[PDB]
């Protein structure tokens, strides 16, 4: 198939993003999303384009990787698979899906040069990336954190025993911006800091993200060191405070495949925080979605809550989950989280909650998530297409989170909050 059209209809219900502390923050809306694509392959070469047309009753989210209507170019790349005789080896250039199984490093569409090498024994990847635009009719300027930020990254891992992998992973980001000079008026679209960061990681998995595992016990474990420096802006520009960064992040999980249908598991993750001038404040690459198959179903789930959508930054999370599935027809995940701040005086990086944290309070909150999918036989897509992980065929899916703020959110804030979606996907 050289041509296709992915059709997505979505309802999003959100209430209340700011927990009743500001105007807005709510949605209860519907949208249709059309994505015509073209694929072609000749010799060692291939090329790919995917566009996007969206019309919605309000500004809802139609993917998990501003006007009510817009057009976009999501993907456009050329690929060359002639460098070696390995079938799992190719080099890809242009705007593409950068993804890794945990989703905690990269899960995004971005302009890139990315080299992939996959074999039974050994997987490796290396690449560079940078955003130059959103390629959307409704956005004119990059987010400040993306402006002039380059990414270089790589990974290498081996399968040391059947279904068990271990490997290393690295990523580096350089903010080569010229922070607003002293005096000038700081724009909302201006950077809040610049610097250079390196993440060095080790990871071990045993069918961690394999929903068809032949093993009764699956696991994941990763440890990541973050080091570099930052120059932070101090609305008129007073100057900058430069400082080193040395921080740490970890993520652990166990999953028991009770039988072919039923699974249960637990998880823990921490990203350091605090220190002088935020020296020990861990943070992620900025390319991550934090979504994966950690509950052991075909459906991906936000590692840190559909609702809270925590970033691993001054953040501690404990997780409990069950999941069910029936062949390739259905799946469902039930997930419970509790969240804490590591340093009760610093912020917690990005989330799906826009409300101030009270100093001295560690109890961020807790959340219950439900994910339910029915898959249809029609629209079977080849595993080589990037959307395969989320939308391998036509399907209908419910994805929801209910968040209960803890003491870290003072009085005046709502006692409950939710974000929930229904997604319907059809493919022509
Ligand atoms: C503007 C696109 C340039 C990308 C190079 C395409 C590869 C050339 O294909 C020629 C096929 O002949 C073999
Ligand atoms: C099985 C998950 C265990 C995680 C418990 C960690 C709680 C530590 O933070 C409490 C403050
Ligand atoms: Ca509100």
């Amino acid at each position: 198939k050289n041509f296709g059209l992915d059709v997505k209809i979505t309802g999003e219900s959100e209430n209340d993003r700011d927990l009743g502390t500001a105007p807005g923050g709510t949605l209860n809306d519907i949208g249709i999303d059309l994505r015509p694509w073209a694929f072609g392959q000749w010799g060692d070469w291939s090329a790919y384009f995917m566009g996007q047309a969206v019309a919605a009753t309000d500004t809802i989210e139609t993917d998990t990787l501003p006007d009510k209507s817009y057009l976009a170019a999501r993907e456009f790349w050329v690929d060359y698979a002639g460098l070696t005789a390995y079938p799992g080896e190719h080099l890809r250039f242009g705007r593409q899906r950068l993804r890794e199984d945990s989703g905690q490093w990269q899960d995004t569409n971005i302009e890139a040069l990315n080299w992939s090498f996959e074999t039974t024994l050994l997987n490796a990847h290396a690449g560079v990336a940078q955003r130059f635009s959103e390629y959307r009719t409704d956005l004119d300027e990059l987010a400040p954190e993306d402006k002039d930020r380059t990414h270089v990254f790589g990974d290498i891992s081996t399968q040391w025993a059947p279904h068990h992998r271990i490997g290393v992973r690295i990523h580096h980001a350089d903010d080569s911006g010229h922070l607003r000079r002293p005096g000038e008026e700081v724009d909302n679209l201006d950077k809040t800091y610049t610097g250079q960061l390196t993440w060095l990681g080790i990871e071990a998995t045993g069918d961690a993200y394999n929903y068809r595992s032949s093993m009764p016990l699956n696991y994941w474990a990763s440890a990541t060191w973050l080091t570099g420096d930052r120059d932070n802006l101090t609305r008129i520009a007073t100057g900058k405070q430069s400082g080193d960064v040395n921080a740490f992040g970890v993520d652990l999980g166990l999953r028991w495949n009770i039988d072919e249908q039923w699974k249960a598991g637990v998880g823990y993750a921490r990203g350091s925080g605090g220190g002088k001038d935020g020296e020990e404040q861990f943070q992620q690459t900025g390319l991550e979605s934090n979504r994966s198959n950690f509950t052991g179903t075909r459906s991906r789930v936000h590692r840190f809550g559909e609702a809270f959508r925590g970033e691993l930054s001054n953040l501690q999370a404990a997780t409990l989950f069950g999941s069910w599935q029936l062949r390739e027809d259905y799946d469902a995940s039930l997930v419970y989280h509790k969240f804490w701040r590591v340093d009760d005086d610093s912020d917690i990086g990005t989330s799906g909650i826009n409300a101030a944290l009270q100093p001295g309070e560690k109890d961020i909150g807790q959340e219950l998530d439900l994910v339910v999918t029915k898959y249809f036989k029609q629209g079977l897509l080849p595993a080589s297409m990037s959307q395969y992980v989320d939308e391998p065929s036509a399907l209908i899916r419910f994805r929801g989170g209910l968040f209960k703020p803890g003491d870290a959110y003072g009085p005046g804030t709502d006692s409950t909050m939710h974000r929930a979606f229904v997604d319907f996907i059809w493919r022509f």
